[PDB]
């Protein structure tokens, strides 16, 4: 029985099932936080296997890393994959894609390996993969540092011919107002009683989650008050690290006048003809994506006093803006300049 | 300087203003996610002022326990108390509801103790209060343990004559239909490929926000299933643990067809004519409480099979549930019988 039994932190006047007693909890809030959710965004299931079908066929061997609970293995061994091997890096969710490889009697096609792909040495594949399959995307798309870990097996266990699914990936950014959200990060007051002195503690550096606010951006009244800023675009066939400056400038044009509250930011990720986005207009209906995605936001400062000062756009001016990355480019802030 | 100021888990090429720099990240984390949110719930406000008015006088003495950046002690002094007293756990939150308190010119009016209220002695108040006053309802009513600490202080403190604000409180639940929510909280499969072995893990025993699902009830399409369960209540004057029985069974008739994934849970605290719900159907038009409260969900599994059991009802029928308390009454589960 393992030491972190999902039974064991439960009140024992509370009735656990058999199926759920003496499973890892780490592996339970996993699967129930993020899984099902994955495999209900359709569409994410859509894209990769139509990108898939473009490249997969009785003499491909396919390499999954970040895994997970197996799915996009799945689809290749469905299009008919010589050899697939995935590689995760949790031990009981690699126990779980095995389960669903077995629940497809597809254990002759697809081998689950319990590392990371940090770990992952050409001896543990049949041949270099014909196709490197991933989804490891973030609500930021570099959040789970993607990047880092297809170029660290791009540098090492491929072969010349290999196709990277998928193969781009854009971050954008843009500033908007949104008076749910505002109501939510800022106060000034309650009749006759000042609460501003609250404000000194306004947290506009870090990169929030929509879902940490509670917040779903197509759920709320908001205004995007500039055409997208693009801060980044890969190609994970071919970019590194240093493809991404650590500090770049962009001069925004305001379309719309109003206060921008926050920087809003999504992605988008192609390959050939087609596309996954978490842009909200993109996601509207599209639940499963917005609640394991989503968008993420960074409430805006204009200056550096001792209270925050509100970023207000009037139309048709420039707003020039820094954007500062950390070392792995998984970090970033955009401030008013 | 302290040891966890914002400014130490920050990236060094991302800049951080002065006013954030020294600040304990605790601090920032409480106040971002909490308390601006807490402080734009204008009708949690109402409440508090227009029960308070009912009973504050110039010589009037008001304890606040859980008085957090102590606004509702604002109000007992704005409504000319005699005294008052403002217990909070947290040593950061104490300064700060120290610097609103400067901020509104209320030193000589109100007092804050850094300490829990369980170990706040006679002492340390200048007599027993007339009124106790306290807001630390979490998304589960008894969430922060609200009974217990208030009893703790009605056993040692008070005086026969003390209104304690607010008086009652009562838990509800009620089965629902929620599409949105089952797409995010189970799968069965994608095309030919069976999924139905990742609905084992299916955490039917956990009560979980709806904020943790990303998810706002008054955003998704629901319906409840029967009238509401009332689940307990309490007269936070008068009630002990040992009113809410460890086990209840409840009696739920079908108003509708449909399927109950899972139990919502909110509650309702009132106190003379005036009311305080977290019901989705009173929070509509207030998107800081349902970001701050929100309500709660537990999924429903019919049975105790090796894969969970839709609970499915019909219209006309009887359903028994029952009710399992943890002895803090804290937690609980509904489980079909």
């Amino acid at each position: 029985r393992p030491p972190d039994a999902f039974v064991n932190r439960i009140d024992r006047n509370i009735p656990v099932p058999a199926r759920l007693r003496h499973t890892p909890v780490s592996l339970i809030e996993a699967v129930n936080d993020f899984h099902y959710a994955m495999m209900n965004d359709e569409e994410r299931n859509n894209f990769y296997y139509e990108v898939l079908k473009k490249h997969v066929t009785p003499e491909t061997g396919v390499l999954e890393i970040g895994a997970g609970s197996g799915l996009l293995s799945l689809m290749a061994a469905k299009l008919g994959a010589k050899w697939v091997v995935a590689v995760e890096g949790s031990e009981e969710l690699a126990k779980l894609a095995r389960e669903n490889i077995r629940a497809n009697n597809m254990e002759h096609q697809v081998k689950v390996l319990h590392m990371m792909s940090t770990e992952l040495k050409s001896k543990h594949l049949p041949e270099p993969p014909d196709v490197l399959l991933s989804e490891i995307f973030g609500t930021m798309m570099l959040g789970e540092s993607a990047l880092d870990y297809v170029v660290d097996v791009r540098n090492r266990l491929l072969k010349p011919t290999t196709k990277i699914i998928p193969q781009f990936g854009t971050q954008y950014a843009v500033p908007i107002e949104c008076d749910a959200l505002h109501r939510i990060s800022s106060v000034s007051g309650w009749r006759d009683l000042d609460l501003k002195h609250m404000m000194t503690l306004q947290d506009t550096v870090s990169i929030v989650f929509a879902k940490h606010y509670g917040i779903r951006m197509n759920s709320v009244n908001f205004r995007r008050l500039s055409d997208p800023i693009e801060l980044f675009r890969v190609d994970f066939s071919s970019s590194n690290r240093n493809d991404i400056p650590r500090r770049k400038h962009f001069d925004v044009v305001a379309k719309e006048s109003g206060t921008a509250h926050a920087m809003l930011f999504y992605w988008k990720v192609t390959d050939d003809e087609f596309v996954m986005s978490t842009d909200p207009e993109d996601t509207v209906n599209n639940f499963p994506r917005d609640m394991q995605w989503g968008q993420a936001l960074q409430l805006l400062d204009a200056s550096n006093g001792p209270l925050p000062t509100p970023v207000v756009f009037t139309e048709g001016k420039n707003y020039n803006f820094e954007c500062n990355f950390s070392g792995d480019r998984v970090i970033l802030h955009m401030q008013l300049c």
